[PDB]
């Protein structure tokens, strides 16, 4: 029945990771897949979680199956980081949030609600995009197809294209939205865009979908939400796709949500118990672990004001090798200019370094970037910095 | 979008447990969903986990993302337990091993995988069968067909009629079986009716797919492998989906695996290639905590030798039940005879009991028991049993 099973090719990303694991050499530096290192150089545990863990491990006294939708409190929590102190969604009782395996868990989870329970079709995606993208939706029978978003000649969010790109856009069709830390590109819309393309939504029929999955890493928590909260101001419904794996260090635990939002309660509950319908065809109920700890710690005074200010901290680390980045590399004699790398958010950046150049890069420096050229830059550290930079400027 | 969405049908089991938490009832029995509950009435970490986590907890250092496949020591441990110590299938490296998010979801990989990746087109469950089968099948778009298995006269197994109904399953057809514990009935197959199940599925061409959810709980680890065992002597090709749930009393935290078996390393590994593949496209990586656990328990012989002890005595104390719900039963009137419930396996007996007799039970008594009449025996304690006992002969 296997005999002729073809291997699957390579997760652009992923496949990466092993390529790194394997290698013998020596300084070999990991550009390539989003995790936050440390001046150290390693990944570590947040303090707040380690606080939470053990308190967790004090108090916990059962393993009882959660509900299918997860930890109540969870869903509060993350209902309030996304929308705010006083919003109506959540007065109205307009959103009902699942807890899922990470922020791909509820890609897949909307996907598989949209494919069954509604006439989507297509899901618009930018370009370009996390890869990951395509291969979830794709997986639920939905067709993906692609807006133009990058100036890769300037740097830049491409606004006319990206909005000429979209009136192709049928209504009933869902439109994918990073929140924040434009994954691979850096670039996010200004507040105007946002409000822009909300109000263009809203007239062409669109079901708009956030993949947030850095809250917290551009400018902060509730600045990086602005955008979501534009759209919804103006919408009877969206979908949310958020992750905590990446402003709570908590990747392997497998943390995230999807929040959907109806005109009102009575379709909202009817709905959301389509998406409960379509997790326990699935993984059935979610991991308590990582999401406890998050909860534990938003719901604490004391815990979430250290976690806010670790994240603070992780973030602010981020800024500052991008800086560094920048005159390291202009120290070095770089051809091009690349002070664009400054105007980018989150954790990458948009190199601008051909297919070749990053083969090389691997090849011969071992350092590890993107084909996309995109590089990581919460890899980078002050003792690394130099190497690195090294290697990049002997490509150029 | 989501105006015309009609409300789902609650969870048979699922559903009721929200029902059970609503009612205020004072003495409430729940006898639905299957969860071990201890003398006490309660449902307990075990103390090997709450040892392997403060471990976790003090050795820990990142929450780096773990493979697709997850923690490769979790891998070699499920092979050990399903396939034993000294197995050709783990020498000849003819069996590969993915942690995933529960047995559950590791039944949704497994079919997300042969839907996508091998023209098996149905997939016949026994009848009855536990209800999150079709859904889970149904839901990766392939035919759930049932046999035939349970003889309500006897309260057994109908070899026969097993038999002669699988006889309409084409070859390159999918044949789900429980490895032990058989949910919802009590009731296994001997050796040999293993055995020459195993000889029949050879001859016939179908791919054998055990539901691996209890492992322990019918005799011993080593004994109720041996079905699965006895295929895997015989099959070149199998599918594993165990959980550890129940065994380790580990429900929230989402522990599972889907072992795959193919004729050789080769196969087997281009095959968990298209596996692996169809994980990325859902949750992507499973949840480290439970698994962690996992590993670390059945990697030292220390806290396995408490782990070991602990199941054994969950098993143990069932049995007790068993005996004494019958006891008690006779005991107070009962008008049937229900000793068949000594020769059931597992948590549940298939009581016999009428979906009016339940909804009574419920509704007049206060006892929840699933509509199948399946009452979970690992629910019952010796302070409950009277009272259990007596709305049961109330409704007889
Ligand atoms: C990391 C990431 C996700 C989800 O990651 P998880 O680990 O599954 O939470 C989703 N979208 C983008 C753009 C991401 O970078
Ligand atoms: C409980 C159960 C499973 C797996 O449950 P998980 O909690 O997801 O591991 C699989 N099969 C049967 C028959 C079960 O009863
Ligand atoms: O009753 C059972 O089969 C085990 C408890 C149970 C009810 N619904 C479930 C769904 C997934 C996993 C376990 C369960």
């Amino acid at each position: 029945m296997f005999e002729n099973i073809t291997a699957a090719p390579a997760d652009p990303i992923l496949g990466l990771a092993d390529l790194f694991r394997a290698d013998e050499r020596p300084g070999k530096i990991n550009l390539g897949i989003g995790l936050y290192y440390d001046e150290t150089g390693k990944i570590p545990v947040l303090t707040s979680v380690k606080k939470a863990e053990q308190y967790l491990l004090e108090n916990e006294t059962t393993k009882l199956y959660l509900g299918i939708d997860g930890i109540p409190e969870f869903g509060r929590c993350t209902q309030e980081l996304l929308f705010g102190k006083g919003s109506a969604l959540i007065n109205d009782k307009r959103a009902r949030t699942a807890q899922t395996p990470g922020g791909s868990g509820a890609l897949r989870v909307a996907a598989d609600f949209l494919a069954k329970n509604t006439s989507v079709k297509r899901v618009w995606v930018s370009n370009p995009s996390w890869p990951n993208h395509k291969s979830v939706f794709n997986s639920a029978g939905l067709e993906v197809r692609e807006y133009a978003y990058y100036d890769a000649e300037n740097h830049t969010l491409d606004f006319d294209a990206l909005i000429n790109s979209l009136n192709e856009a049928q209504a009933g069709d869902v439109v994918l939205f990073h929140g924040c830390c434009h994954n691979p590109t850096g670039i996010d819309p200004t507040l105007e865009q946002w409000q822009t393309l909300a109000q263009l939504s809203v007239e062409k029929g669109w079901l708009p979908l956030f993949d947030f999955a850095y809250q917290g890493f551009a400018r902060g928590l509730e600045e990086d939400a602005e955008g979501l909260r534009a759209f919804a101001a103006m919408h009877k419904e969206l979908i949310v796709a958020s992750s905590y794996s990446k402003n709570f260090g908590l990747y392997n635990e497998r943390v995230g949500a999807c929040t959907l939002v109806a005109a009102d309660s009575e379709t909202v509950d009817r709905a959301f118990s389509q998406m409960k319908a379509a997790i326990r065809a699935n993984y059935s109920s979610p991991p308590a672990h990582g999401a406890s700890v998050v909860a534990t710690i938003l719901s604490n005074d004391a815990l979430r004001a250290i976690w806010e200010q670790e994240l603070t901290d992780m973030r602010q680390r981020i800024q500052r090798m991008r800086q560094l980045f920048v005159n390291t590399l202009q120290e070095k004699g770089a051809n091009r200019d690349f002070s664009f790398i400054i105007k980018q958010n989150g954790m990458f950046s948009f190199s601008g370094l051909t297919k070749e150049q990053v083969l090389r890069l691997r090849e011969e420096f071992g350092v590890y970037a993107v084909a996309s050229g995109r590089v990581n830059v919460a890899g980078m550290t002050p003792d690394n910095m130099a190497p690195l930079c090294e290697a990049i400027v002997a490509v150029l």
